[PDB]
C-alpha cells in the first residue's frame, strides 16, 4: 500500500504475508466478535 | 429446531435449505452488518 498525493505518490509499506489452510475458523472469530463488541455496547447503552 | 423441558426435546419447526452458491459472498455482506453494528452502538455509547 502507498499514500497517494495530488499529482505525486509514494511507498507506505509491504507485507510478504504467507497465508493459512481455515478460511471458516478465521471468519468464525471474526464474526463472533462483531456480535460479542456489538451486544456488549448495548448492554452499556442501556445502562448509561 | 426443538425446545427442551420435562427431559426431552420437542421439534418447534423445519426448513429446506438450499447449499448457497455464493458462499463467500453472503457472509461479506453479513460482516459489513456486523462491523456497522459495532461502530453504531459503540458511537451511541461514546455520547452517553
Amino acid at each position: 500500500f502507498e499514500k497517494n498525493l495530488k499529482d505525486v505518490s509514494f511507498r507506505l509499506g509491504s507485507f510478504n504475508l504467507e497465508k493459512v489452510e481455515n478460511p471458516a475458523e478465521v471468519i468464525r472469530e471474526l464474526i463472533c466478535y462483531c456480535l460479542d463488541t456489538i451486544a456488549e455496547n448495548q448492554a452499556k447503552n442501556e445502562h448509561l
